[PDB]
């Protein structure tokens, strides 16, 4: 198909690369080591009818390209051919694998490196865990498929070339016909068997993948299934998805099988055509003078493919199906992409306005109704309200995760659309809204703030997050694998882990998602202290709906149901018995 | 070796049942399929031997056998030889594909539950993302393996015996040995070049699964490489990594090659020391009466499997060693063991004693240093503190997820120890330190309480938490997608579906993680009052270090560097000036 085509061409773009003549050398070279093992295979049946002949002459000779006296020799050189046919198919390998597995390489690396490239619409959502087994199986897919491609289905319409060619001796006069129509039903009747058992299998992988994300599923969250005692539940589950595949895999595998019945039986018939017609002539030139033998065996040669094409037919409805579902993951568009003048942003003084804001997540449901404020230069904003009112996504736009329906961006009087992605991310440091870490050291997870920073702005930044207190008491200084999501480390830990690495990076624009959220008050007290004196730019947001940890924030803004309230300093925002008059008379108490 | 024995066992004992002997008939229908496909293949070129002498005749009969006129018949039959024998090899897949897809679906099935029976100290910090690629490898090496381990491997030795079987018209009475001394010496070099290739292959492996670990989990912190900009570092790293793996499997693939060359040598010069010793001897017994066909012939047979073993090694030594890595998954100790005495406990009412219980996550360091308090049954107690004082694991204990080093816990005067993990489990109710939710319905994750409960149940558990109010407003009534950890929803939403799951169940034992981590004052007051009135049972432990959600509890106590330091209700502990007060008197300010 189209489809098809498309992933050729993209394959053989990915593969074949002008920069280096050297890999034409190695493709010539390797196609060269094929034509000679063919050669040689074909050469092999064909010096075989001297020793058969000879022994009829012996039960002169006419030819004087022998050279020898007993055909002993003959058949040390019969031996020798398959010999030379292995030598020749050996270095073919060699030569190609080294090509393949920078195919491999290249393909992989682009993968990964577009991945990270798409938008949270899709990675917070549509990554259904299991986008790792896809890249795993395709990656290994294409270098068995490729492998395949090359080594032995190549080969087998070229040794159908000789088998045509072997005309010239006035045999296969018919024998060429005879052939042709053999491959065009198979190939026909292999095609239609495929496209039916692809209607077939489409069930069957898209059961096979569900399973696997169950599984997946129930392997993260395995505290909760631990609490809750329900075993049993997902067992049952995941009995019923593989109780699925197995249906849909026995009934196509008994599909599967019959081509196998078909190929087989078509191709015997070939050979037995080719029997009888050199059975109807009695004449000499096609009893008892070796014939008989070649047509046994040249035409056996290429069914040596016919071994690789019904058996690795399995594989190839399943990994070519895989490859095309890997292949389609570079072809998403990145929902956010910079204008086309690009230009990047300076700021003299980080100052952010809204104009009148409109965003919903889904076109049904608009989660914000106008939005419009002003970030004075120099001072800091509190945002403090109600839960559910989009607090946390007010600040995942500053950071053009996502983009707004109908509203302006302004820092320092210019176009977030405008400025470049990498001059706007590289200048405005976050802290996320559940603390993630790598599966690596702690002293890697925090030096991860600025890359090219020196130990001691790493061991310096601990002291104003004020961990070495505790990191005093490590049992492995800077050393303690922190496991797959940090959740060797306590609570309080995690939190201070993020605060540390965006204070190493010390951007420009200060944005805390989560501040004090498992900390005591003692801890948050020297917290704040520590980050009013140092770690915080002119320019700083804080959405914490705490009382204590907003009083030192110059301007507090209350947010209920996507419309900004109230407005105002703490000391008239109290009198005003507004929404956040409400609040702090209670947690106050 | 006698790992190999094992691995053999093991699947041997989850194929073979005896329960049914519908399968033992599979089996036996499958071997007797191989046995005469096998002997149809003997019998081709033993047949095609008559056409052969025949013309040689016809360059009298001295055999009744046959039964023809012209040797086309012949040639006829000696195409049904191989129709009838791809006849017999298509009913033996058939047979046998059933039961492999049920021993599949058997280990998939004992795997999946075995693996939610460990411990934390393994799911917690051992558990390396890739737990799912092992076991979705193993799944699929398994069916390739014994679907290989059946087909080809055990009817080559059977063609082995009847090659040695030819002996009886006293043409193999060396052939057999050639025939035996060819096999042993290519298992030897077999088994030699494998075990080499082991050697320099257990490092491709190890570097394989360590670039996949570091991919998944590239991809499971996608936010924060998206918040610093970093993607150029995971970009190399994963580059790093492709190349120890692109240098291992180009110096193994070279040496892999190198086997074909030798197998294929040492069987050439087999078939050539055959054509030798049939060109020796002159007289009739093995000149030019068809018996050079058939040692050209049979000999190729045992050739057919040759072809199999060179090509598909490549996998033989990459799923094998896969296997033994997801068996030997299914070898692990469970460190939690119940008593051999198991009784299951009975409650008349909650009362909770510690006992000096010293517990140390990790040998060296001593996390707690004696803990011991009393909870009165119908009361309840608050743990407030500095953080990093281990105040989530003294509730991860009651639970029985690891054990104590040196302490006693008693609960209604019963020892945990001695009591049924189930009884206890499914007695006492938790929230989780960080919430994590399925990839299924709002509703689902919300009725995951008890499993049996009805929507009325669900619909009005949802009013005690006070959720009503915003589904209300959900685009989509209980069955908006949730994504893969709950990500899409909100903190406060996030931390609102445990609370629910947690009184669903409505546990006898109650046990808060984080109570109002991430709400406002106006809903935890909410939630507070709807949780003394229903949703608690007579004992109850909250650990909450901010101070308004501790004021209704009964018992306070202080945790600080594992010792339980000052105890007693909240109007004498403020008196007494001890941590509580320092701690108090900041949060109120
Ligand atoms: N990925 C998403 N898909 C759908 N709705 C979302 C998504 N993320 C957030 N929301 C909606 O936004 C509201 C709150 O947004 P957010 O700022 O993320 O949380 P919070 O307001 O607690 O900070 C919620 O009511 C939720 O329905
Ligand atoms: N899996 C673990 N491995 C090593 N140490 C741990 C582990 N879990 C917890 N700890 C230690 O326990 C202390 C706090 O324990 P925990 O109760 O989990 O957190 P918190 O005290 O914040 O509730 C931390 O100092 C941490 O070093
Ligand atoms: O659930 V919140 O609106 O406090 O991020
Ligand atoms: O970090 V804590 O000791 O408040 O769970
Ligand atoms: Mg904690
Ligand atoms: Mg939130």
């Amino acid at each position: 198909a189209m489809a098809d085509m498309k992933i050729l061409r993209t394959l053989a773009g990915y593969l074949w690369m002008r920069d280096n003549p050297e890999f034409r050398f190695r493709v010539i070279a390797a196609l060269g080591f094929l034509v000679g093992a063919k050669v040689l295979n074909v050469q092999v049946p064909f010096l075989f009818k001297l020793a058969v002949d000879w022994l009829a002459s012996a039960t002169t000779n006419p030819t004087l390209l022998t050279v020898f006296a007993t055909p002993a020799a003959v058949l040390i050189g019969y031996g020798i051919a398959r010999t030379g046919s292995s030598a020749f198919n050996e270095l073919r390998t060699a030569v190609f694998s080294k090509v393949a597995l920078r195919t491999i390489r290249s393909v992989s690396r682009k993968v990964f490196s577009h991945l990270h490239d798409l938008d949270l619409r899709y990675h917070l959502s549509r990554e259904t865990g299991g986008l790792n087994r896809i890249i795993d199986r395709g990656s290994r897919a294409i270098n068995f498929i490729l492998s395949a491609m090359v080594f032995n289905v190549v080969p087998t319409i070229l040794e159908i070339s000789m088998v045509s060619g072997i005309l010239a001796y006035k045999f296969g006069a018919a024998f060429a016909w005879i052939t042709s129509l053999s491959v065009g039903s198979y190939i026909v009747f292999t095609l239609a068997v495929t496209q039916w058992r692809t209607k077939f299998r489409k069930a069957m992988n898209k059961a096979d993948n569900d399973a696997s994300t169950r599984a997946i599923d129930s392997l993260i969250n395995y505290e909760t299934v631990k609490y809750f005692n329900n075993e049993g539940y997902e067992a049952e589950k995941y009995d019923q998805f593989l109780k699925k595949y197995e249906d849909a895999a026995l009934q196509t595998q008994r599909s599967l099988a019959f081509l196998n019945f078909g190929q087989s039986i078509i191709f015997s018939t070939a050979l037995s055509t080719a029997m009888v017609l050199c059975s109807q002539g009695i004449m000499n030139g096609q009893m008892t003078v070796g014939d008989l033998v070649m047509v046994n065996g040249l035409l056996f040669q290429l069914s040596l493919p016919l071994n690789f094409l019904g058996s690795v037919y399995r594989e190839t409805i399943q990994s070519l199906v895989d490859m095309k579902s890997m292949f389609q993951l570079l072809e998403e568009k990145s929902d956010i992409t910079n204008t086309s003048d690009a230009k990047p942003l300076v700021l003299k003084g980080g100052n952010i306005e809204f104009e009148n804001v409109h965003f919903s997540y889904l076109p049904e449901r608009k989660i914000l109704d106008g939005i419009s404020f002003v970030v004075p230069a120099g001072k800091s904003v509190a945002i403090v309200g109600t839960s559910g009112s989009g607090k946390s996504t007010i600040l995942r736009m500053l950071f053009r995760f996502f983009d707004t329906d109908s509203g302006n961006i302004r820092i320092d009087g210019q176009d977030i659309k405008e400025v470049r992605l990498d001059s706007l991310r590289s200048s405005i440091g976050v802290v996320p809204q559940d603390t993630v870490l790598f599966n690596d050291t702690i002293f890697h997870n925090i030096h991860y703030g600025r890359l090219s920073a020196t130990e001691e702005e790493v061991y310096e930044a601990a002291r104003r997050a004020a961990i070495h207190e505790t990191i005093s008491n490590f049992p492995d200084k800077y050393s303690t694998i922190v496991g797959e999501r940090g959740l060797k480390l306590s609570g309080g830990e995690k939190q201070r882990v993020a605060l540390a690495r965006t204070f190493l990076k010390s951007p420009a624009i200060l944005l805390c998602d989560e501040a004090t959220s498992a900390l005591d008050s003692t801890t948050e007290a020297e917290i704040l202290n520590a980050l009013k004196a140092l770690a915080s730019n002119r320019t700083s947001i804080f959405i914490a709906h705490r009382l204590t940890t907003a009083m030192q924030c110059d301007e507090i803004v209350v947010l209920e149901n996507g419309k900004v309230v109230e407005q105002g300093p703490h000391d008239e925002l109290l009198g005003k018995s507004g929404r956040y008059a409400q609040l702090w008379t209670q947690q106050n108490s």
